[PDB]
């Protein structure tokens, strides 16, 4: 019933507010006719080591959306201290720091500005966090490779 489909309104609003105001350089919606199982794209941010590259993600919403966060993995390989070899992403939001009031547009949001400014006290790739901490422009460069390598 309303309470049983409230879920799936909440992600058809979401992809309503997604399509008529397109987030800036990246796409997110429904691969079929499951609401539940998304994908989205990300333009690496112009003028981080990324740029150039196109990034693609899988979402997929809980039963209990929004009141759980959405489950997203990156399936384009990318060189950050906090997105690992399986594309998973440590990001506040996804995890201790989900609220109802979140949405995929703010998801979105959330991993460029991840893109644009790594976390590397709480990493998901040690060596890549030591490389971001100590040598910063090998770090870049490295990220640059990658990008070229695998996002393009």
């Amino acid at each position: 019933g309303a309470m049983g489909s409230m879920a799936l309104k909440r992600i058809h609003k979401e992809l309503n507010d997604l399509a008529r105001d397109p987030p800036a350089q990246c796409s997110a919606g429904p691969v079929g006719d499951d609401m539940f199982h998304w994908q989205a794209t990300i333009m690496g941010p112009n003028d981080s080591p990324y740029q150039g590259g196109v990034f693609f993600l899988t979402i997929h919403f809980p039963t209990d959306y929004p009141f759980k966060p959405p489950k997203v993995a990156f399936t384009t390989r990318i060189y950050h201290p906090n997105i690992n070899s399986n594309g998973s992403i440590c990001l506040d939001i996804l995890r201790s720091q989900w609220s109802p009031a979140l949405t995929i547009s703010k998801v979105l949001l959330s991993i460029c500005s991840l893109l644009c400014d790594p976390n590397p006290d709480d990493p998901l790739v040690p060596e890549i966090a030591r490389i971001y901490k100590t040598d910063r422009e090998k770090y870049n460069r490295i990220a640059r490779e990658w990008t070229q390598k695998y996002a393009m």
